[PDB]
This record gives C-alpha cells, sequence and structure tokens, in this order.
DNA sequence: CTTGTTATCCGCTCACAATTCCACACTAATTACGAGCCGGAAGCATAAAGTGTAAAGCCTTTTTTGCCTAAAATGTGATCTAGATCACATTTATTGCG
C-alpha cells in the first residue's frame, strides 16, 4: 500500500553492529526507517550513566522529529543494537511527497502516539511504586515486545542490570542485589543479560 | 546718353556669455513748516441672554484595609527500614572475523 510507495524512493544502506546512524550534533537531512532487527536510544549525564528512554523495534522510524519543523538538530544518540536495515530520504523531497499525499504522513505520526502514551504512564509508577513493584511491572512490558523469544517455562529476555534501573529509576547496585534475591526463592533467572522470568503466560 | 536692377559696402538694430563644489570676510543718499481737521481706538464700565466653568453637596459603586476564627496545613527529633553516592577496578556480553 502507502508503504511499498515509500520503499520505492529508499536507499537501501546495511549498518554494522556498534555502528552510528544518528550522531547529536549533525545536522538532520536523512529519514531512517527500520526494516528488520531493533534499536536503542539513550541519552547521558555529565558523569557516565545512561538513560534509556524508549525501545524502538522494527517496523518502526528512526529520527522523525525533525521532519516537522525545519531546522533542527539530533536530540538524542542512536546506537544500533544489532545487524539492521535501514532506508535513506532527504526530507526535502519528503515535504514534496505530503502536499501531494497527506496519507503518507497519516501513517509517521501514527507511531509517535503509542510512544507517548508508554512514558506518561510510566511515570505515575515511578513515584508510588516501590523497586519490588517497578521491576514487577517492567517484566511485563518487555515480554509484550516483539523482540522477545517465547520460552518453554514463560518469557525469555536481554536486558542489563542498568537499563532495568533506567526504567524503574533507580541505581545500578539495587538492582543486582534484588535480582539475586528473586533467584533463592525460585522465581526467575539470570545469567549475565539474559533473564528468564517464570509465571508469565 | 539715361535708365534700370544688382552687387558691395557701411552703420545700425539686433540677438545673444556653459569647466565643476565649498570656505572666510565686508556693505546705502534725497521733496520747507505750521495750524486746523477728522479719524481710529485707549480700553472704560456697562449689561444682558446666552453659553461653558468651576466650587464641593449627599448618593452608589469600587477598592484596600483590618478583622475573626473554622478548618486545613505544619515542625518536635530520635530510630528505623528502603533508598541514595562517589571513583575508575575488573568483569561481562554484544554483534562478526577467520
Ligand atoms: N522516548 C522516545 N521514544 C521514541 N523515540 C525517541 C525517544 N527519544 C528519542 N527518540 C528518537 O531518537 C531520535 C534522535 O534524533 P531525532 O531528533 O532526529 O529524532 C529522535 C526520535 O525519533
Amino acid at each position: 500500500p502507502t508503504l511499498e510507495w515509500f520503499l520505492s524512493h529508499c536507499h537501501i544502506h546495511k549498518y554494522p553492529s556498534k555502528s552510528t546512524l544518528i550522531h547529536q550534533g549533525e545536522k538532520a537531512e536523512t529519514l531512517y526507517y527500520i526494516v528488520k532487527g531493533s534499536v536503542a536510544v539513550l541519552i547521558k549525564d555529565e558523569e557516565g550513566k545512561e538513560m534509556i528512554l524508549s525501545y524502538l523495534n522494527q517496523g518502526d522510524f528512526i529520527g522523525e522529529l525533525g521532519l516537522f519543523e525545519e531546522g533542527q538538530e539530533r536530540s538524542a544518540w542512536v546506537r544500533a543494537k544489532t545487524a539492521c536495515e535501514v532506508a535513506e530520504i532527504s526530507y526535502k523531497k519528503f515535504r514534496q511527497l505530503i502536499q501531494v499525499n497527506p496519507d503518507i504522513l497519516m501513517r509517521l505520526s501514527a507511531q509517535m502516539a503509542r510512544r507517548l502514551q508508554v512514558t506518561s504512564e510510566k511515570v505515575g509508577n515511578l513515584a508510588f511504586l516501590d523497586v519490588t513493584g517497578r521491576i514487577a511491572q517492567t517484566l511485563l512490558n518487555l515480554a509484550k515486545q516483539p523482540d522477545a523469544m517465547t520460552h518453554p517455562d514463560g518469557m525469555q529476555i536481554k536486558i542489563t542490570r542498568q537499563e532495568i534501573g533506567q526504567i524503574v529509576g533507580c541505581s545500578r547496585e539495587t538492582v543486582g542485589r534484588i535480582l539475586k534475591m528473586l533467584e533463592d526463592q525460585n522465581l526467575i533467572s539470570a545469567h549475565g543479560k539474559t533473564i528468564v522470568v517464570y509465571g508469565t503466560r
């Protein structure tokens, strides 16, 4: 449909792992779209602690905020998590496609609504719910993600002990303590990054 | 031889000054006077209907002030679990290469 009409003017260019698709400081002159794989977006402070806002899997767009208002810069950093195939379309030639077919814009701004609902309703849980409650909800949220692999016992995901604290809002030390505590009670499992939870499904 | 028109000459009335900015300093003479006349206005107070101004005399509406106190917001500090904090040491999992 409209999606196929979008790939007719794209520029196929594969990006290796640990690459740089979006550099905070450069000029936004290329729209990116995810075909296969996944990518992560995060920011940094003055020390070195990271902070992931939201994850973007396949079928999502990369850097679309610098399209509505011409003359902007890259907000956050976008590092390629895994081998992903991303297209390339200049914003200049994109604006001409909207004036002749606004329907194409109805697709991009359609995914910008869900990314706001999962963030606004998350703040409330990061002010009342304790560590046990915040992490508990996170386990189910990551299980609903398409990048999650089906497990005979439950769900198998791969996330570090830092990214967890960046979602529930806490220190990295606290995460490791509770994580190992649930292991003794036979509730979940962890072997570095891969965390297999139980009770799901 | 005398006459005409024509050409040359003169004095005359006639038409006719064009390289381009600024500064400093300086400058005007003369018709006889006196007495009598009517003129405008000096601005005087007057006075009136008409007009537009300038006191402040109680009403009504707004706006700051001081008021009361019923109901909601606010420290007391010593103990106690769930939270946070640094640096930069060492250990860990990411996508490939060969
Ligand atoms: N919380 C978020 N949810 C979804 N996308 C994001 C989020 N934060 C940053 N991004 C994307 O990261 C991109 C960084 O570059 P852009 O400003 O071009 O566009 C930004 C967004 O598209």
